[PDB]
């Protein structure tokens, strides 16, 4: 144990630790989940700090000396060397003040060691507020995950999905509109709507990144730019958009809507809640498809992990965690009160964690599960050739009511509607075995080649 | 009190009803909620069967009279002249079929009235199915109520917002973070944030417009196309973008999503939800800051429909119901089947419910409250003179160090930096009275 | 179209509306939804003002000439006579103060025509106030709502289940978990757990009933009673309880809570949203055995109204709505301020129609579906008896090795386990055919009462 | 390192980890969330093998020296000793199966440090199944949370509430209806309503207890109870009931429902949204209450708890009201997933248990520990700013009705003009018209503007 000291007075801290006095305090204050920031919100939290500490080196505001320690301290932050320095939890202050001051106190440190004295507040957080910095970190996380995860997992799936397109383009199987027996499809056409789902998501997420990528730094403590340079911001952008090749982070339109509402990240969860949405009906078909072996539909196999559909499970579970972070981040969103939204990290936690479930389980249901399905093609083919469904095309050559007692006999007999019509003696007079093969062909009905 | 006759019995219909006896079934299948189908579904309905009688006509596969006679009564049911034959409840058959039989109906009884005889599936359901229809008309009401009434109203509310930003660009007051006394800001600039945030939902509903648009139409059962010309959809669509000016409306990039989901409606959605989040933010700071006279903030007057805030109570209680809205949405989203969605009807009802209640609260909130607030501006100066103060603008007149050491007393014995400066004997050469007033003024605090 | 003086200025009235300007004000004020208060809410609101009168003649506040004349008035709304006299929006002013004054002028005005005059607010709201008038309604309307119409809905699908469960006692089929094939159920057991969901539905709605039939009544402005007698709370509920028979209308534990917040409407929503959630796994498995005729389970036949399962879809399109209005009861739930929660009218909105939906599908569910319902019972026990999953008490007989080659050999040849393990000369010594048929006896393995 | 062995071939294993190979292909097959179970699920795992372990033992269905070797170790994971050998994902197979083999397989090789062989599978999961345990330890995880740890822990915010009402009784300030000024009430009065909410969240609680303490323990595959003994579950509950002392645990009403469905996580988890309601409107109540200093409505001051600010040094925020909105927000987004996985199982089994229990789980967590919180850092250390408080209630144009029936409403409604314009109180503004005189004397004016009298305080 050490003696450190803030505004408020003196407080214990453990000897061996890179952070100090308010960083303390904040983990005495917010004993609530026992959980921390997110290796990406640290990570955001590094870049920004040496962005920051450049700029100012780059104005003359801050010596060079100093301002090389920071960077490096800040580097070695981002880079993920000191994630166990940063304790406090989620459920802190609702502007991230005490992650900010976390931060400004562990680089500190870091410095202290390479012999040079950085002031936490002084030098770190020069040109800074708390109000400012924490949604620019979790703005800068939020983009990262987005631009550079999300949207290259959703690729990959939407890939998988569009090879079994390609692969099922003549596997003809019987319909189901309302879960009954309907027309003809292809498994081909059903996974290019799935396919089409995650192309969508993809748009989806890109619609949303003009916002999704505004910081708002150079805003200070209510939007106004008090104590920082005009030109904070551009600068300090211009230096994230350098460092990461995130082209997509940007200034804010609004200084103060940028601080006073989180509105890009509830517009963000939108997208990612929508692609649940088409998640939870690809997972859910494809264990239906999958389901039996004896009872269910039994029209594909997944790989093994009888199978149960273990990926399915995970996907559709997924999907229902990002829902639930969905409405947490809209509530947190609508709650900003005048100059400030003080629900940031809560939304910040929620929006990255959706982030982060959808882009790994996407990357494992491709991989490890849209990849191996193997279709029962002769028995969906049979299915659908024996389906009273296919018998309207039959109505003009033996009216409705042969029409009617074929599909009664060829579902009581278990026999295609084609071995049906021979049965009951229609051909000759009403058509030919031609006629018949034209009418019932399946595969064309499908309006597939 | 007519009776009709069905393949399962006999229908009685009302006299002056112009829908028939599968219309009638479903009054009895389904008294659920006791409400029907909104004006702007009946509409698209009716746009979407004189669409389909033009191109069926157009393609030689309708005879022109009977085309004419649908297209004649499809004009009148999008007109607005029938929106007492729509009796089936929201919550019926999950495809919209019963509503899609209804509209076939009503056709096939007015073109009757005019001598033309029309069967209600072979003429008028001709080329469509029970299944693509429904969520056609259902994007259609939608991409118009976004496109032609909501965009319209948040810009609107934005003009409003802004004018006031400029109206108050230098009135001063105090800023508030946690709700606790900060820098100053001025009324100008927190409207110009307002404003921001409904000129972010105008964008975030114009880029959902690409999706909200695209119609099923010509899918038929299962999205194959299947007993419909190859060409029946783009055909359609253009028919559409015709008689509606929306250039919004597309075909289907894929005739299998369109029909298995709904994720259009998930994603427009969306952008209203966010919307909702940004007018609970405005409406909330606008009553706080209309709050007292005597125990609130008494910062600006409301235009009196002791004044409550009715407008800003009617915003955020329309915001709450677009997030329960959007939650009812995004669960009938996800539990489409195989070929077809079938939350169809729950759905439109919730989207384009939330659609009108954002268009009309945000007209409303623009006009009958925004438009005539009044600023209490001396009170705001005095609240901005009361805000807390920083050294920095110092910095030039007595140094780094000397303004390090006036923060630190400042704090220590709780007084204003103004005072602290005075106390410690700085008035001089080095800083006059008037170079002190002027470097901590509140209004260039603010940076306006 | 008759004109009334307001103190803004003049108000045209539509000729035969019985409200009065400052209803006809509120009409101009929030065009917002073009969808006034419900049938039960207006009810509710006459049931008040009736027992308001009541109490105020009682207690001598209130000639009773005027006191008659309310009564009578207010038992033709409670009626449903005056259903289309209330023509305000539910996006209204918070309190619902504008509904309550519609109440006040329609029943000055329906006294009006029987010679009597009433001052809507000295008359007809006296010892009441703009704030605890319209929540004491929403409470009486769905303390109503959930005894009177949905506890008895429920309980008529409960029992439509239960003779379900005791019609299906011995029908064996296929167990399913992870939606794979697994040890052998009956249709009875899985319909006596559908029963039991909407048992603990009733039990769900019972248990709110404490704090859902809490009046704020008698709280007046701000919850402290002033302007009104110390025991108006009292005298109007016993009125109310005397009067409607509904036990569960009590004075608020605490009149400040009451009034400061819904929190009682928020809890009975978590009430109906569960049920929402049992309607649609019942819905979902129901409509799930029903698919086919050929592709599908099928394990039922639905009645008609390959018959689509209209009814499923409309309590699984109801449950969604439900979910939907639950979220905006808590969004309105939290915000309160201070002495009174100002959401009342779209709460109201959303639990009166929570109810009204789940009252009414619940009956057409248990009536026009699950009464009809038809097991495919021959089917059912055919492939029950033809699975793998029955295959393990074979072990002790066989070794598990050759019971996975019957298994595997019974799926290929489409044949039940017993013709599998003769087909393959397994009866003699290790094995007798009646062990056998004792070891594959599924119903027995379903271990039904 | 160290190799093993699967049926689907060789697999590597940390050297100081008690787990097998069934837990590393699950950790192999679902890195989604880099989150497991919480220290209350792997408690209440190890809590259900001790008791059944007990139960076959008690039947004569598994020797004597395997019993006493899974109960050690089970208790020593019930105890929390091994909180770092559960590394599978929450994302995991919707049954739980996964987390349930983990249980198993710790427990064997915590036995086989002592010199005895437990087979997983047939010993340690003997007279279960893969779908009838995992949710058993979720209720028995949920109850223990709702029982032991939350109401306890609302109780204690009750109290503080009650505390402050009492200490307040007499702390007279004007009312605010639509954040407009309002007749007379105590902050007394306003903190017995915000104390009314947390104790009927504690009811909202108890009421659901009957269906959370419902455990599917001996169901087995599908709720049928095949391979089970036929009073599994009434002698595993009657152990655990021995063992925990928490009698809300129960053997299900329905064996299917049980297994079917969690309906009675979808219940709690409403009576836990139902308290987050409440806490956001107390939370938001209070920090506005001490908003300001000198811009806001400055009622009370909150304790301070860590400094706000550097650009504004002296500045201190309502930090623990934030923490509390925040929390309420987390568990209204949990609520709604778990109710996604509620309505969404199929047939015998709901496969959303893993998701479910981390949901509910962490709503009971985050509500039990900044309840105490916000019951010891904020709500005890309040103070009130009573003169302020008065001398706003004193000013109040609400306050003239009382004048009514001596000087007539006119001129009552004149007297409220008067003093708003020219900021005096409703007694002197009344005394500067000259209305004291025969119809009024100086105490019947006193009387008459009695502001505790007008919040009627019992
Ligand atoms: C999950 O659906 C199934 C699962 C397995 C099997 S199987 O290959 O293992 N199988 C077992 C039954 C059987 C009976 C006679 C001849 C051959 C067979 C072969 C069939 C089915 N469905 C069907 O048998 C579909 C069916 N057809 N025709 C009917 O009249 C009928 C009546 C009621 C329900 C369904 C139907
Ligand atoms: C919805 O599941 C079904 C629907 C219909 C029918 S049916 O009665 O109309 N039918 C069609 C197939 C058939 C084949 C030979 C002899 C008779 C029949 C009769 C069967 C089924 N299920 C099956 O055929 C189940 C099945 N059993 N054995 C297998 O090796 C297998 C392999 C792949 C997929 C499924 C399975
Ligand atoms: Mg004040």
């Amino acid at each position: 144990y050490r003696i450190e000291h803030d505004t408020m007075g003196e407080v214990r801290v453990p000897a061996k630790a890179l952070w100090r006095a308010q960083t303390q305090r904040a983990v005495e204050n917010f004993p609530i989940s026992g959980r921390g920031l997110e290796r990406t919100q640290i990570r955001a939290l590094g870049l920004l700090k040496g962005a920051c500490a450049q700029v100012n080196s780059d104005l003359g505001l801050l010596a060079p000396e100093k301002a090389d320690a920071i960077i490096a301290a800040a580097a070695e932050i981002a880079d993920g060397q000191h994630d166990d320095q940063f304790p406090i939890d989620v459920f802190q202050t609702g502007s991230g003040t005490s992650s900010n001051m976390n931060t400004n106190e562990v680089i500190a440190s870091i410095a202290a060691k390479g012999g040079v004295t950085l002031h936490p507040n002084d030098d770190v957080n020069m040109s800074q507020s708390s109000n400012d910095t924490f949604p620019t970190a979790t703005h800068i996380a939020a983009t990262e995950a987005a631009v550079a995860h999300l949207i290259p997992a959703l690729q990959q799936l939407h890939d998988a999905l569009a090879a079994k397109a390609l692969d099922w383009h003549t596997v003809v199987k019987s319909g189901r509109t309302h879960l009954m027996d309907a027309v003809p499809v292809t498994l081909g056409q059903e996974f290019s709507g799935y396919a089409r789902q995650i192309e969508a998501g993809i748009e989806r997420v890109r619609a949303c990144l003009p916002r999704l990528g505004e910081l708002a730094i150079g805003g200070t403590a209510v939007g106004t730019g008090l104590n920082a340079p005009d030109d904070f911001g551009v600068r300090v952008v211009a230096v994230l958009v350098a460092q990461t090749g995130l082209s997509e982070l940007r200034t804010a339109a609004n200084s103060f809507e940028a601080q006073a509402a989180r509105d890009g990240l509830v517009e963000a969860s939108g997208a990612l809640r929508t692609i649940a949405v088409s998640l939870t009906k690809i997972a859910n078909d494809i264990r239906w498809m999958g389901s039996g072996p004896l009872t269910g539909l039994a029209e594909i196999q997944l790989p093994d992990l009888k199978v149960n559909p273990v990926l399915p499970e995970a996907v559709t579970q997924v999907a229902a965690q990002v829902i639930g972070n969905d409405a947490a981040i809209a509530w947190g969103g609508a709650n900003g009160a005048f100059e400030l939204n003080v629900y940031i990290p809560m939304m910040a936690r929620n929006i990255l964690e959706s982030f982060k479930l959808l882009t790994n389980v996407s990357r494992l249901f491709a991989q490890r599960c849209i990849a191996g399905l193997t279709a029962n093609v002769e028995h969906l083919r049979r299915l659908a050739e024996s389906s009273p469904s296919i018998v309207t095309p039959l109505n003009s050559a033996i009216g409705y009511e042969e029409a009617a007692a074929v599909a009664k006999q060829a579902l009581k007999e278990r026999k295609t509607i084609r071995q049906t019509v021979i049965d009951r003696g229609l051909i000759g007079d009403r058509l030919s075995i031609e006629d018949l093969d034209r009418r019932l062909d399946v595969l064309a009905m499908a309006k597939a080649e």
